[PDB]
């Protein structure tokens, strides 16, 4: 006799290009329904995927948010989908690699606002500042940036925004000329967890972007550093 | 730029744990404590988040989780910051038939937040529950699609409920609840009862949160249950949330 | 001054495509493991190369593209032994069994690729199926069932494509699994559990039969998981047999 | 058909384990026990599975895991199965120059299988230890690149706590791991860990010297991962030796 606000299907599996680039992405896919209704066709929701198609993009993700809602006849919901992405960067002086990094794009339409979410798991590096200082410790750190979209954004923008603050960037293939610029811009640069959101934060705080969720966690001990800083 | 949360995460320590009844139950939680840092600042004291698990020695109480959350803040001079244990919970359980005493799993999270200088404990536990699908019955001529079902319910606490009375909940708004060891007899029941009382993801959610809000002691609350359905390998999913002050 | 059997990369996913049964291509992410072996002399082996060979290669992997790539390590690393491991999920187009509305199931596949003093080549299935007890029908009106997980690990003689380990697994279970099923086929899928119900022994025994007879696969080893409705354990059964 | 494994999976029961000291330790374990079932008999009892790890009293100690074996092959009327569980393991270490305290966690996988009339018992542990650059240190002016896990899985022929299997890890790495850690603790580790710089390709190499002379293990399974710390994948290292041969 009361609403339930996600109704649907959850880890569905199933291929998706985006843009190319053909991964492969995880679903979650639910709607509202009312407090007298009773059921949905959830049928409907892998009917969609797989209908659905086209590379992926701010307009395709757009139009799939809403044609679920004419299809489960339904006035809410959500879209969550989370893949792999890859982006072929360059040495810092080689000149060669592809990095993995996880997205999460999330869309819901809820009061008449599609608002479009993003999320990206970048791997980055980070060096204590105690240490060194203390000392006559440069381990990876994971920094999540979930943004909520007042405009399109690339995710490859944001994986730059972190990658950009950061003791160094991570890389498939260094050739040991470049280990050695890479480990040395640690050693100028010790960022302290505590700062390195507090800086990220700082280029978001960007107008395509209105509100978000930033976290970097840094694998130290056998326990981890947690920074999150959420805003609007 | 403050930072809204600032601390230690997945740090792993022992843990002894007190149920409705005069029983103690030792655990292995896996703890996250965290802080809020302003802008005046520019760096806490990180080991001192794991001094306290270290330091504290005791049975986690629901007294001694509220002490836990300010001792942290003045060991840190703060005066807002989270706790988030996640611990392995068992309790005993007599079989339908056959009264055999089994053990069974729960996946329990105790967090509690300071914000404002208001400590809101919130208590998520992890149900394990049966599932049978309404129309499976009805569509054939003979049987009904079982499947698992998890029953996740996080609540805000105005008082202190029992993990146990949570899982009374759940388990007993399903359409079986489960139990490790079972015989033939056992079995019987089971499968029975189910066939007997069957609910939809969206029935379940429903059944539960209205006993939820029979509970004046959860003044708010996030129900959630995944289906792992038999006949496809995505599961079903539903969600309520309430805050009843609003 | 001791062999080190084998040292290398581990967890580098990288894209990759992958030629199907019917000539078609799959496009999928799989995390590698590409490792060699370092004898009593050898300190020390370049990590850079395993790298570099994954992003310059070029061409669907193929059974005998794959075979190529261990080759080709062997000399870009300096090394008579290594081992080459791609684990990637695969997706079939299955059609309903009543509405014959087609839809994509996943499958995770992985395949291993040896090259000690005798190149050995394996396939491993993870094929998601419906399990259904036996006794709980004969103890009325009333089954327990659950999903199960069906593991394939099989050593190749010859060129197998997956989807022949899937449609055996697929066809010894209870019922197979579909992702789009309608209301007339959530009935059929329904009965025919109640109607073939199969022990997790009954089960696995029933699969191994064929693959001893598949006459490609030198070794196997086989397991079965049911994920009980009734309890928070699982069920379990593995069969190994080498027939060598 | 005979099959060689057929058993429940996944079952999670409280423990106590005992200690090098003697002191006990209360861990939550996932207990796998399966058996072995004839081509003659088409049913095992699976119940009986769970009512043996119910139906259990006190630690489990070098004979009271034999007595479990034993026991739950009687109870299934089996000639052959496997009981296996992975708990995690607690030790209060001491930081290096301050003298504080923490706990650290182990994952202990302790296998027992009886088959034939004999009954071999394996133990793995997987040590959470720091691992450095012996290419990046010199090459690089300043600065030096991360965390790695050490796993044995040995063969048994006597009692051999996992402390000590623990202990062969920690000194034959760069440094050890530490919960709580001081200031003049953290100076320690970052100079001694960078002092002692050992590869992957050297790490395990160390270890199995001391696995190797250990007569108390007869095989041994030694893997190494130093999950990089400059790139997003990590290092792989496994040695493979049954003495007996
Ligand atoms: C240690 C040496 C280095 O400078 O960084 C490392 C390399 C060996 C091991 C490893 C962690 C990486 C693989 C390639 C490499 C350049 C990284
Ligand atoms: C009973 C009904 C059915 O047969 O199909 C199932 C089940 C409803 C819930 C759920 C587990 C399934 C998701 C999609 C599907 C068709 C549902
Ligand atoms: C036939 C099953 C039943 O009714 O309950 C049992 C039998 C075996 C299959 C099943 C998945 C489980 C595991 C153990 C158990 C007692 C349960
Ligand atoms: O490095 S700090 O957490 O002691
Ligand atoms: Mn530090």
């Amino acid at each position: 006799q009361m609403p339930i606000q996600r109704v649907g299907v959850r880890a569905v599996r199933h291929p998706l290009t985006v843009r190319t680039q053909a991964t492969v992405g995880t679903w979650n896919l639910d709607v509202h329904l009312p407090a007298d209704q009773k059921g949905t066709h959830m049928s409907r929701f892998v009917a969609l995927l797989e209908e659905r198609g086209g590379p992926l993009t701010a307009d395709a993700f757009r139009t799939m948010l809403a044609t679920m809602l004419e299809k489960l006849e339904a006035r809410a919901g959500r879209i969550e989908v989370s893949f792999p992405y890859f982006v072929n960067k360059t040495a810092p002086v080689s000149g060669v690699s592809l990095l993995d990094y996880e997205v999460t794009l999330t869309g819901d339409v809820r009061d008449g606002l599609t608002r479009v979410f993003a999320k990206v798991l970048v791997p980055v590096t980070s060096l204590c500042p105690c240490s060194k200082k203390i000392s006559q410790h440069n381990q990876r750190s994971h920094v999540t940036i979930d943004a909520e979209l007042a405009a399109d954004v690339p995710v490859e923008d944001l994986i730059r925004i972190a990658e950009e603050e950061a003791s160094c960037e991570l890389w498939g293939l260094l050739k040991r000329p470049d280990e050695k610029f890479v480990t040395e811009r640690a050693y100028e640069n010790p960022k302290f967890v505590e700062d390195l959101v507090r800086d990220v934060a700082r280029r978001l705080d960007d107008e395509r972007i209105v509100a978000y969720v930033l976290e970097a966690e840094n694998f130290e001990h056998n326990h981890s550093a947690y920074a999150l800083i959420e805003r609007d």
